């Protein structure tokens, strides 16, 4: 997988930010993960997660994985990686996301996100307190 150049438009929520990728405005879902909409309960804290990384961050990279990278509503596949860090994988290891969504093909981070998941839920961060 490589990353590539992408600049924030706007803040959504836990698990969607719209991103400027290759000039044009676009809504990106986090892979593999699921957040808790911002009306469920931790909804406002991951939402305020995603947001703060994205917002703080100097570069925004969008990793797409080898399978899909639009879902059927049009929305871009991704990893993204605020100053190299991966937002999918820092909800996780938050207790801020699930791992979930998992489908064959877009799957390269899976285990790492799982391990994340793992610690997320020895600690009983969140979600999982
Ligand atoms: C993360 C992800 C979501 N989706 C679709 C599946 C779900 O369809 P349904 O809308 O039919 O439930 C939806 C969940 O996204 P949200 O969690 O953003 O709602 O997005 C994909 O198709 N591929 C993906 O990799
Ligand atoms: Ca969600």
């Amino acid at each position: 997988l490589h990353k590539e150049p992408a600049t924030l438009i706007k803040a959504i929520d836990g698990d969607t930010v719209k991103l400027m990728y290759k000039g044009q405005p676009m809504t990106f879902r986090l892979l593999l993960v699921d957040t808790p909409e911002f009306n469920e309960k931790y909804g406002p804290e991951a939402s305020a997660f995603t947001k703060k990384m994205v917002e703080n961050a100097k570069k925004i990279e969008v990793e797409f994985d080898k399978g899909q990278r639009t879902d059927k509503y049009g929305r871009g596949l991704a990893h993204i990686y605020a100053d190299g860090k991966m937002v999918n994988e820092a909800l996780v290891r938050q207790g801020l996301a699930k791992v979930a969504y998992v489908y064959k093909g877009n799957n390269t981070h899976e285990q790492l996100l799982r391990k994340a998941e793992a610690q997320a839920k020895k600690e009983k961060l969140n979600i999982w307190s």
